[PDB]
Formats: structure tokens, sequence, C-alpha cells
DNA sequence: GGTAGACTCGGAC
DNA sequence: TCCGAGTCTAC
């Protein structure tokens, strides 16, 4: 799921788990657990804690318990569900948090690609994977000036810059391509080659694109199809190690 | 210390 | 054989 979908999960999952107390934690694929390193320690430490809140940072979900925070990243296909302990599990269920009320929070992932880290709450923001995360794209802390400062300092492409989690939190491939299209900037342009005007416009379109999504596509996945603005066939290439979609006429 | 490469997966191709 | 998010490893 991308940032808007993670926000939807945050909002919808919270009332389904708040105030529930963890009775057991069952782990069927230990490699998902990244901290503590031993999955048995991860399970043991969560027992007896009550869920107090659920926050989002970029695409990370931060489950707030009594003492600990559980930091979860779903990557491309990870999913959470709340359901009865009496019912059979769905396929690809890797971690289950069992509550005292006979309900469960279940983590599934066909790709087995997601991650979980647990730390004392006061520690979580200074440890991986949250340490060094850049500002929320919809926050005043992500500004044209912040973006300009990062862009001038790098040799990388503008696409590479926007995909960098230290620059801006959880701005995914789809939204990078869409924002660059809407701003009229080629993804392969060196970040340092962007004018002040281009940086301002890019910031504006990033906020608009992801803001709209949290509340249709021009380029992403539309290679070979006509651009919706000018009719030129959308092209796809590799930029910053990712499939990258753009209109060669609208973007410069 | 900035930046690329390795690493994790399994469904689609 | 391709893909990819974000951390870890190595130049
Ligand atoms: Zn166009």
């Amino acid at each position: 799921p991308e940032l808007p979908e993670v926000e939807t999960i945050r909002r919808t999952l919270l009332p389904l788990i708040v105030g529930k107390t963890i009775e057991d934690v069952r782990i069927f694929w230990p490699n998902i657990i990244r901290h503590p390193r031993d999955s048995e320690a991860f399970a043991a430490r969560m027992i007896g804690q009550t869920v107090r809140g659920l926050e989002r940072r970029g695409k990370f979900l931060k489950f707030l318990l009594d003492r600990d925070a559980l930091i979860s990243h779903l990557r491309m296909e990870g999913r959470y569900a709340v359901a009865s302990a009496l019912e059979p599990l769905e396929p690809h269920t890797h971690v289950v948090f069992c509550f005292t009320d006979g309900s469960e929070l279940r983590y599934r992932d066909v790709r087995k690609f997601g991650t979980m880290h647990v730390y004392a709450k006061e520690e979580a923001d200074r440890r991986p994977p949250l340490a060094e995360l850049g500002p929320e794209p919809l926050s005043p802390a992500f500004s044209p000036a912040v973006l300009a400062e990062r862009a001038v300092k790098t040799k990388r492409s503008v696409k590479a810059l926007l995909l960098d989690c230290t620059v801006v939190a959880g701005f995914g491939n789809i939204y990078v391509d869409e924002s660059l299209f809407r701003a009229g900037i080629l993804p392969g342009r060196p970040a340092a080659s962007l004018s002040s005007k281009e940086i301002e416009r890019l910031h504006e379109e990033m906020v608009a694109t992801i803001g709209e999504a949290v509340m249709h596509l021009y380029v992403y996945g539309r290679q070979g199809n006509p651009c919706k603005r000018c009719g030129t066939p959308i092209e796809k290439t590799v930029v910053a190690g990712r499939g990258t979609h753009y209109c060669p006429r609208c973007q410069r």
C-alpha cells in the first residue's frame, strides 16, 4: 500500500484494536521480526500490553502500546485484519497478535516482505526504521526551501531525490511519477538542474497529488497509451533503478 | 560522507 | 528472470 492507503489503514484499524490487551503473539515467519533480533523476545515483550494508539510516519504504522511501540512496514502487499481467534487463518498469515477478548490482529503478506520492529516508545523515533525519516509531505516541515536545499547538494536525478526517505517520508514511485508529470519536469533531470520556479512547482504538485489521494493517473502504468493532456504516447524507462513513466512532450 | 549495491520475497512473464 | 522499499554493507 502507498501512503494514502496506509493512512486509511491507520484510521480504520485504530477503533478495531484500541483498548485491547495482548494475550499472545504468534509468529509463523520469524524473519519479519527485525527488532528485538530474537522473535521469541519480540513476542514475550508484547504480552500484557494494551493498545493505546496508532500513528503513521510516511508509510510506517506505529502501534502505541503501554510501554512499547511496534513499527510496521507493509511494503507492497502486506495487510492487517482483525478477526476472531475461532476462525481459520487466511493464507500467508505471518504474525498474529491475540487479544484477551478472543479477537486477533493478523498480518498477512503473500510476498513475505514486510518488517516489524519493537522498542520502548521513547526510543522508537531514534532507531531504525524511523531514524532519519524526512518530513511528512503534507506537513509545513516539507517546504520548497527544504526541497531546494537537498536538490542543490546532490548529483542524483530528481526522481532519486524524491524517492529518498530522508528527503520526504513515504512518497512512493506512483506519486513521484505523477508529481513530476504534473510539474512538467523529466524524472531523469539532475536534481541540481532545477530552477527555483521548478522546485516551487514540484513541491506544489507533490502536495496536491498526495493530498488529493488521501482525500486517476496521468502516467503511471500508462506506457504506450496517449498522454491525457497532449496525446503523446507515454514512455517507460528505468530511472533511479525503478520503472519510470513520463510524457516526453509535457515534461522537460 | 554521499552514493551504489546487496539483500529480502514469490507472482507474473 | 523481473520487480521493488528501505535498511544494511561497502566503495
Ligand atoms: Zn503530454
